[PDB]
């Protein structure tokens, strides 16, 4: 609620709080900290191995070996987790998507070898089918092209549950199925796994702005599952399915061009909400800062907006460099 | 809210997205013309065109050039433009007395306008950064810092000017405390009974004006310079309530948020909680970072819409944008 | 607050509590360096430094030695001082006119601070319980009542004081009916823009006090008096927001709860009401109960850090407190 | 909700209520009675048994044949109920924490003999497996130290079973795990035990006001299962749960530190509330009185914060104190 | 408010109940003393006591009996009387002059309680009615109206001459518009800073004081008379909102509902809305039918208490009752 | 939710619609309807009976003959409803309540009697173990003496279905005990009752004001399952779980001295809502009108109270006299 209380110029000068350093850092209501940040990374099949990716400038995709190299520093910054996205080698791709639950699929493997190496690291993997289609359709397609519901989740149950036993402690449904967040808790549930936390990708917008991700993963109508941008009211019953469903983390992404969903969300269900800024929120300001069109500090200040706006936490692809700001 | 006990496989949200006609039913917003501000660079002089670097496609036009390119701004249906000028550098100096030049710039077009085009609705900028040597948005104190009041005296010369001019709505974008009930007490005095005030409310101590600076010409003036005595932290949220319900309390008929795409969530707010008509500047960086990622390849065209119809989604009546035309006609079409 | 229809053993709230790296995730509140203010107890003279038994581990200091002193709180990064003048017997009156003297202890000392550390926000404290006999925080009617009107009279004076040694914020903390609003309309007068007034608004009439009135020596004055006339019934939350209210209306910057921890229902509905910068005292008796058990080994030194971040929680934007330097150490390391 | 009404100086003078004693009884919010108070007892072994505990100043650990000696007078003073912690014998610790449901386990024996010689006196009984584990952990541990969440479930319903055997009015589960509250209903109801009240710790924080508890009882991570302090949208999620799941009571601990928890509870959910002043809180003010740095009035000021935060019941140590009083 | 999917037989609302020391423990309200205000009837004269055949158990009492029986209503914690006297017929008029006579019973009664028992409230009844020929609140224009602001330049007088024989709270009982403002503002004017005034707010035109006209004299002056131009209507709730606003915004300290029973919904209301001190007075009527059922032996004595616990639970700070004795005497044992 | 909207003497001057008749009856907000009335009956076993109660003066019992003859009028003032109260010859009391289920108890009786002469007429019966009870209580006693919850519930299902069977349109459970709107409801369902209105008298408080009711029935403890009166957050609950359990209209009793409760109740939950104006209001009242202390107008006055305050409908003992009233 809001009571303006009478509040008038010139009995009141709001720049007065604004007229010094101590005063402003006193009322400051917001701000970020290395704990807010999770980093995406895209992870290679080989060995000794980066590649760059043309329209997310200076994003790598990383071999297993090297992400272990790089999380020594990501470790070192205080940075509480990471976000994996294999890139699936085109051989793995089918129209079951069975890769999604290969013991030994990217994922898997990279999960193993983090929680071994850095047990403290918080390592939440991606539950989507996108990655192992071979056209890189959300889930199992019936005769007209439309990805069927239900099949779907079947094949992410499977998926949800390989990751658990690799380690993961957070799974994260990214594919907008409907009832899915309900069907990965029963499974996980059953099967002995009562600590994997569910991150569920609740108000997902079928956005241009993942651009830029498809071209990282080697992905590259959602209209059918992801939101219209023009809805907000949708989110509140989205979001109120998936936690009554078991959800510890409700997410809306993408993020910028969404934080009045951030807002309502965190408004109405005061629950753990995550943000995720989308690769291409990342190479707007990433290219326009290369560009010598805007200054290094948009980058702290769109991450100042989700805290502001009410995220937990943030997946963004700017982690690293927040983290390095934020220290020093 | 109630969530109403819907539950999975009952409630299935898939249903209404399964075919375009049901999506369309279900559509909770939709950007029209009608909800598009078109923000132009004016030049001094004839017949002459200047491209920005830092906004790849926009063009700084001299007032015959401006009334030749709303010709088509008209033909669109933009209802109205906001009007930047490119002060000359001679014409700058600490007491920002060109602000309310007769002949200025901002006040030459908006009589060039107003009789060309007596419809088109123009808003003019009330503010004193393009006009000092400093490039701060008021006259300084001894120790560097800028004057509410006394600059307040000057932004109501100003704005006055520009009624004179015909502007239907003046928009002070300073951020001085109390200047919305300073000018409207002045508009109310001289019988300026009908020109709108449209408050920069809460406007933001943000990185994101940069492309704008260089295109008025502000930028060398300002140097390193920064505007944390008077524009908002944005770390803050509830203080834009305050700033809102001041400017209402003052006469504003129109208030606004600045920047637009990352402050989405204090237009959600403002909106929600003074259901007043809620203006908000999709900003030059902004601007300049989706047309720098379209002009790569690196995001298809349709962002522009995208990012358009947040500001719609999240509460907004009217959007300030450089994209007002690309968007008016992808619309139109 | 919606539920969501969340239920064990779907939810299992413990799933986020078990990793250090999730915790952090969801942790709601985190204390900063930025939240804290150091209160400061004052001698006269040179080269003095004083023990107080009831507050373990403070110390009156001399101006000179408060100045070496602040060399280590600017580099822990402690935003601002609360100044506490120890006012000499004999320079106690009446009509406590040294409260305006601009040769009392608090002018002295916001002087030399302000030049020796000009980013050091100091606040200084309007009140008149230093400099009466009877040690009541004002002037007394011939029934010993203490005048409300007269009284901000003297308290009108003593901000004019503090605001022109250079103090950025003055702190009435004398409960009279509005004296916000009369210390505001004096600022504004003689030209002091930009003078903060931290109001404390829901100051109560507290048992807590004990430590603080032997520190700043009114302990003998007051004696068995008490100031159930002006502060606050412990018992009453609905008129702290009557209080706030009209703080703000008078033109408060922030608005403060004091005491602190037994009051943190206030704070809170203080911040969801009016959502307005909050302050919070942890006064004396807080400090030295914490301290007291610590020293005894009966608290380990964690409750310092839990004390404060409950005042986070509750909707604190800043806690004057007497572990400011012990905090931001721990913080630091 | 809060309306201003546009009341300012001088015609609203809030000193005017102020002014006299007579006026500021009439305008109190709220006050403070003794049937507001709930006395935590530590409970020895033996017979003819008193001592003092170093931490807790002017606080006994009482045999039962003392504690129904000193029941006469806290029940003269009207004092509705006692919360009794068993101190148990080192002999009796386990793995397993059989000695929770022993049918002649300390805190049982207590229950029999209060319940018979004073009937109208509540008896809450602590549904906990601390006081019974090898080294003090809250429930029964797997490989890795985890403190395990249904598992520990299982005993702690067989010990609140053998407390309702005994005769307790209210059992009060102080465990935080998961789940418990429901788990503990359906087996009382099955039992028969239609009228056994359930007292939720809901909001119990991972607290450092603890430490002297833990020299009384002889007891001396916790972030897996009690709250962080930050925390106070999640406390909501907590009480809504323990209120569906059948508690007839929900309790916020630790107690001034958490105020702001109190008011909250109270305003979202209008059931009964109540908060515990622990043994830290206690041995902080007691300190400070002995040490004469604080007046004694601290006592009921202290107590006066719990009612206008909302409180319907106080767990305190200082009760027979605050009785008196109150009284006279 | 939020069920939390409570259920049978999980939740059964019976466990609470099946105690005493349960139900006492979670028992939302409970009645003191020091909610209780006694009013009294006030005789000219010596030594006159006169029972009430309306109101079974009242007396009025001249001032000497009532200086004797104040004894036992301090000594029973009562903390304040609300005055009631009767108007010699002789003393009533067109122009009610008696009402501000600093010699009648009111003031002289005022003078006697302030001077005997300098701790007990005494609140003053601030009303034309005992003193009009015709028994109607006000002065009459020749249509027979009670004209508002004539009339309230009356009690203003009335107002003042109760500040001066020491009351300590004035009530205006009288329903005119704006009388609180002016009141407030007379009171102040005339350094009467910490006189209370006690608005009778949301006062309806109701059938149930028919005893108390009897007990005071002004049933015969008002005869087949009504106050429905000034008076609330009985059905309505919304407009009691507006009524206690204006009296908060015009400076009333507490705020008062009448009668009490009947509209206990507009106490819920009231003090829901404004959070502010809120009183109910149980009528004259409500006292006659709950004592006449008692002595008929059809209700049981604990009728009372119960009675009484509803404005608690309603949400009233204060109950002005003529059980009030009985009550403290009921609460004591 | 409520705005001032910066209304201000003498501009705003509330008195101004108070001026005349015609603005007043504009402005006023609520008015009293014969609609809104329900008649509670006392019903005798014999033919050619009426009796008078010295507590409820102008009150007759009646016999089924007596009250067909006076129904007549009731219909023809437009009064909408009865409630029938039997008053059961001492030899069909037992301990066991079985009365409340007899085909032939006079309930059913009356019930039969009027369903078939009056078809339009609502009739509205009590369902309740005190009527029928050797001592008065309001069900099955246990050895304690305690009222067993579950137990009594079990004849009031079968009371319900008897009263189901005689035609009865509206069943209303007066008991108090915990879950039996939900009983109720689930054996009306079962039995293919599907239209019988269940009226749940939700917050029904341990009251002095019933003391006439016992004279007037012949039955002259109960904070055992009534509600204590101090308690307001409390009748929310207990009208959530009616509602819940399937109840098509939610009482509270006592009826003026609880206004409160009924605003809660409609505000909160927005249901059809009712209350009875009990015997010892009606008593009062009656009482003071009759001794010339109150005039006649406080009828109507009181009657306009519960409909201010949100109520639907009113059980009163007035209905008769005040229906004459608003006819003519
Ligand atoms: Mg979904
Ligand atoms: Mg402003
Ligand atoms: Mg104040
Ligand atoms: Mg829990
Ligand atoms: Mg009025
Ligand atoms: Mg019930």
């Amino acid at each position: 609620s809001f009571t303006p209380a009478n509040r008038a110029y010139p009995y009141t000068r709001l720049r007065r709080n604004r007229r010094d350093d101590f005063s402003r850092r006193l009322v400051r209501e917001n701000v970020l900290t290395v704990d807010d940040l999770i980093l995406p990374v895209f992870v290679l099949d080989g060995v000794n191995q980066r590649e760059s990716i043309p329209s997310m400038p200076g994003v790598e995709r990383l071999s297993i070996d090297q992400l272990l190299i790089e999380a020594e520093e990501w470790v070192a910054l205080g940075i509480p987790a990471l976000a994996l996205f294999p890139v699936t080698p085109v051989e793995k791709k089918s129209l079951d998507a069975a890769e999604a639950y290969n013991p030994e699929g990217i994922a898997q493997r990279a999960t193993r070898a983090l929680r071994e190496r850095f047990p403290e690291l918080g390592i939440i993997t991606d539950v989507a089918l996108d990655p192992f289609t071979t056209h890189g359709q959300d889930g199992i397609l019936d005769d007209d092209g439309y990805v069927l519901n239900d099949v779907s989740i079947d094949v992410l149950v499977r998926q949800a549950l390989s990751h658990a036993e690799a380690g993961a402690q957070v799974v994260a449904p990214s594919d907008m199925m409907d009832g899915r967040i309900g069907a990965i808790r029963e499974a996980l549930e059953s099967a002995g796994h009562t600590n994997v936390r569910v991150m569920a990708y609740s108000a997902k917008y079928a956005s241009a702005y993942y651009g830029p991700f498809r071209d990282a993963v080697g992905s590259a109508n959602k209209a059918t599952y992801q939101m219209d941008p023009a809805n907000s009211d949708e989110a509140l019953h989205e979001v109120a399915a998936d936690l009554a469903e078991g959800a510890d983390m409700v997410m809306v992404k993408p993020g910028m061009p969404y934080l009045d969903i951030v807002r309502r969300v965190k408004d109405e269900f005061r629950a753990p909400t995550f943000v995720y800024q989308v690769s291409g929120e990342y190479a707007m300001h990433m290219g326009a800062i290369q560009n010598g069109w805007l200054a290094e500090s948009v980058i702290l200040e769109s991450l100042t907006a989700f805290k502001r706006a009410g995220a937990d936490g943030i997946l963004t692809y700017f982690a690293k460099q927040a983290a390095e700001q934020l220290r020093r």
